[PDB]
């Protein structure tokens, strides 16, 4: 709702983002071809998603900053920082798709799978990251929260990369051991690989723009946001297998990639010794028939019902956390976010 | 000389860099496996080179900062920033080796070619980059030049990535057109992909630590340093084919990769129509025999003599630039650097 009434404004300002990231180098004709490539990278990879993470920055900003302080300049900066969060995302996702050997994202073929792109997409990804800091300097350098934002974005990237490292270490290709796939290990992975950048980052950014820089306030917001992020990633794992491809926009690879998925973790907690063997002999392999066998095992253990039940309980737990930790922040800030990810 | 008498101190402090990048997360046991991987990545990729770029930060710092200001804390920060420059390098080189499909670097197999690593090396690279900003905050946050350094390192990364984009765009695999390989195009590529981070970055960092933040001083230093960087990359292209592998530490790939090399550019300027055809039909292809044919064409046009002559003239041109632009900085600063890269 508040998102949907912020969305189209947010999307419309992507053109100025691309304009300014392209004309920032007008005085340097010799890099024209690189700048054109950057434009193409932006348009293929930063556009086409739902922009929920970036919109969260905008929504939270309007709810945290007093209206008489929300001038045209301040709003412009708010949706610039929103787009920076979308760029960070794009940076990680382009690399993630290479490393997960994925095929599609946002209903199109992954950038690196495009003929002519391939592993050059690695440098494309790094450029998207650099754009974040080009925008922060262009729009926010003179602001009191400038350094806070730079550090928030750098820290969030480090955390996410630690998370990705845990994700990849725990999922060695060609090497199946289910013993690694524990609940404790799972929660650590998704905290770092998803929860920080998808949920803490956007709200924290808006907070700093609102002059809310207190360690206590950020720790309290973080209590709620990291838990939401844990649920969001469990939902991402569920949908990787049971989601509707025309809705998700991407083909799942967790089983083939031998991932420490929430699904496989719950399977391990429930499987008989016989079922364990079936999982062991079919998981982490590229063969369609072996993947289908894993999915059948999941459905036979009613993991879809287990997920639906977990989602209800997670929702309740998170609402409890909001009651406890939202103050002094407007509860609407966390509620709007909760509404976006729960049904 | 001044490098060699700074070197072993510099190298010895890598252990503290690795210590502090590993114990910075003592309070977070759950990421132990990621931190161990980071250590392994650091030790395989930041160690084993000559450290000239990092040593330049240290050397320049000692020459720019008054001795009575060079306390134990300030020196420690100087070789921390030196190591940050080495980490930036490692970040770019790990990715560069994937994208150039290289085999060896620093006398060992490329990180990504190691069994068990592969394209996970992409995330490894990003972690090395993040380490830069972790160190800057840990050691320099309270310093007046803190933000100047953060921005210098981010800007240098952006420039280098623009350069890499130009390098890759100009070298489409399977698509040979020699018409793209001009002198004008070449100079632009190496300015951005090498000159900024290898020569401006280190000196600029030391300058900012010395409180030298003037736009005029940096532009003058940059006049000298970008020209040195252009020569250094031409030398890198020369050695890719005519260098001694046990000295260079890496196998060349420029011809196979269809690169806009200084060699191919000079060849194009000199080749008869018949030789042009020979180049056209053998360049940018993986076949050893076709590569050998290109090398023979280069030697037949005495490109090695052309390089040796160019190196002498470049040296003289750069010394002229130092006479003109070094002041108010100690000329030794640029001379020591020139001495390292010329013979
Ligand atoms: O399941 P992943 O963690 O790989 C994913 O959720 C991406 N991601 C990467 C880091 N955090 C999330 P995606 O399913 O979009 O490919
Ligand atoms: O020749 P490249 O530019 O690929 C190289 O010099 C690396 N590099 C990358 C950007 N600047 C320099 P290397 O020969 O070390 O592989
Ligand atoms: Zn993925
Ligand atoms: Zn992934
Ligand atoms: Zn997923
Ligand atoms: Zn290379
Ligand atoms: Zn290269
Ligand atoms: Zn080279």
């Amino acid at each position: 709702d508040v998102y949907a009434q912020e969305k189209q404004d947010f999307v419309q300002h992507f053109s100025q983002i691309v304009r300014v990231l392209t004309e920032d180098e007008m005085g340097h004709p010799e890099i024209g071809d690189a700048i054109a490539r950057l434009k193409e990278v932006l348009e293929y990879n930063a556009i086409g998603g739902k922009y929920n993470r970036g919109l969260t920055v905008v929504v939270a900003f309007r709810e945290l900053v007093e209206p008489r302080k929300q001038d045209a300049d301040s709003l412009q900066r708010a949706w610039t920082v929103g787009w920076c969060v979308e760029l960070l995302q794009a940076f990680f996702l382009v690399a993630d798709d290479i490393m997960d050997s994925s095929l599609t994202r946002r209903g199109q073929i992954c950038w690196y799978q495009k003929p002519g792109v391939g592993l050059d997409a690695i440098n494309d990804a790094n450029l998207l990251e650099a754009c974040i800091y080009r925008l922060l300097k262009l729009y926010c350098r003179e602001q009191p929260y400038y350094l806070n934002l730079i550090e928030l974005f750098l820290q969030s990237s480090y955390q996410t990369e630690i998370g990705q490292t845990l994700d990849l270490l725990t999922a060695p290709q060609g090497n199946v051991d289910l013993v690694r796939f524990t609940e404790k290990r799972y929660k650590s992975i998704v905290k770092y690989k998803t929860a920080f950048y998808s949920f803490y980052l956007p709200i924290a950014a808006a907070m700093y723009m609102a002059g809310i820089d207190g360690e206590k306030e950020h720790a309290n917001a973080k209590k709620i946001l990291l838990e939401m992020g844990e649920f969001f990633q469990i939902q991402d794992d569920y949908l990787d297998l049971f989601g509707d491809p025309s809705v998700t926009g991407k083909i799942g690879t967790d089983i083939q990639d031998n991932k420490c998925s929430w699904l496989v973790v719950q399977c391990l907690q429930r499987a008989t010794p016989e079922q364990y063997q079936i999982l062991k002999e079919n998981y982490g392999q590229k063969e369609a028939e072996k993947v289908a066998r894993v999915k059948a095992l999941y459905e036979e253990l009613d993991l879809p019902a287990v997920f639906l039940q977990y989602e209800e309980d997670s929702y309740s737990h998170i609402m409890a956390l909001i009651e406890q930790y939202a103050a002094p922040l407007p509860p609407a800030v966390f509620l709007g976010l909760a509404r976006k990810i729960y049904k």
